[PDB]
């Protein structure tokens, strides 16, 4: 029902609010919510860790066997999963991992594959442990994005410097 309230506008097709993308896709309904995945669909962690708990493991099982047919995901690839009762999909997406020396010029591919999806609820990629600058990744989200995406943020502090830097 993509039923989103309470985001603020930065540009006419991306939205941003302080909130946790679990607790959003359960009130909002979307189409598509985005998981910042790795190559191997290892939801262990992060966003991944989050949205699988919610699933209470479904979104690990259908990953397995994703991961049986195809081997793993490639960097700044995506595939488009079941969303189970979180989404009527989900789009596994991977960022580059800064940390192991992934070149952060695929975090653009890596948003690219939103511009297959009308709407998203989508968390900023390559951030936390994959090492990007999240104000950097907004700034490429904004520039790569074309289709509407609402970003979902769960740090306050962190919410407040992405909103400081767009909008002031
Ligand atoms: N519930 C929950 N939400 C998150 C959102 C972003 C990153 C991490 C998390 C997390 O670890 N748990």
């Amino acid at each position: 029902v993509n039923s989103f309230s309470g985001y603020l506008k930065l540009t006419d097709n991306v939205y941003i609010k302080n909130a946790d993308i679990v607790e959003e896709a359960k009130k909002v309904k979307p189409t598509v919510v985005v998981n910042a995945a790795n190559v191997y669909l290892k939801h262990g962690g992060g966003v991944a860790g989050a949205l699988n708990k919610a699933t209470n493991n479904a979104m690990q099982v259908e990953s397995d066997d994703y991961i049986a047919t195809n081997g793993p995901l490639k960097v700044g690839g995506s595939c488009v999963l079941s969303g189970h009762n979180l989404a009527k999909h989900c789009l596994h997406v991977v960022g580059p991992n800064v940390n192991k020396g992934e070149d952060i010029q695929l975090l653009k591919s890596a948003y690219e594959n939103f511009n297959q999806h009308e709407v998203l609820l989508a968390p900023l990629l390559s951030a936390g442990i994959f090492g990007a600058d999240p104000i950097h990744s907004l700034r490429v989200c904004v520039d790569t994005v074309r289709t509407n995406v609402y970003l979902a943020v769960f740090d306050k502090n962190l919410y407040d410097k992405l909103v400081s830097s767009f909008l002031e």
